[PDB]
């Protein structure tokens, strides 16, 4: 059995077309990750913080697309240590169905540099690694070009850094790791 939560970059550095795209993305990895007893979670973040379904509300409605189709940008700010906390701190949480057995499965998509975040990856990553979260990051856009920028990525990703960084160069050719995704996830779980 898998709990898989998904945190979701909702800033005003992604337009509203390139929205489009990270939710269609999401809604179609969710559908080809569906096996029984799999229940997902999502977390939308900026400088605030939206719990769309929790993995109680997924096991109740198991439909990712239906639940994803509907949501709106948060719009501001990038906060993702903060994004990560609250995903181990409240979706890795049984009073919100997530389950004792479970693989713990992370999946970070962001468009920006970590800003205005009273959190380091420091004050996160080391209660996740505790939880037995197993962290994929997708860093989208030019913002992960550089070498210094792609460090973000790694500090994010579960070690090793080869094995769970993705990098696309904008929110079009999102679809083009769908499946190298998804035999990440496999690999894990069968």
């Amino acid at each position: 059995s898998s709990d898989i939560a998904f945190l979701i970059d909702g800033s005003g550095s992604i337009i509203p077309h390139d929205f489009r795209r990270m939710k269609e993305f999401v809604s179609t990895v969710m559908e080809q990750l569906k096996k029984s007893k799999t229940l997902f979670s999502l977390m939308q973040y900026s400088e605030e913080f939206r719990i769309h379904f929790t993995f109680k509300e997924f096991q109740n409605n198991p439909n990712p697309r239906s639940l994803v189709k509907p949501i709106t940008q948060l719009l501001g700010r990038t906060h993702t240590a903060t994004g990560i906390r609250k995903v181990v701190r409240e979706l890795f949480n049984i009073t919100n169905g997530a389950r004792k057995n479970a693989f713990k499965i992370l999946v970070v998509i962001t468009d920006g540099e970590k800003f205005g975040d009273p959190l380091g990856y420091e004050d996160v990553i080391p209660e996740a690694d505790r939880e037995g979260v197993i962290r994929y990051v997708i860093g989208v856009g030019d913002a992960f070009r550089s070498e210094k920028s792609r460090q973000e990525l790694n500090t994010i990703a579960s070690k090793p850094p080869r094995d769970h960084v993705f990098q696309v160069n904008n929110f079009e050719a999102l679809k083009t790791i769908q499946n190298q995704l998804r035999e990440k996830i496999f690999a894990i779980e069968g």
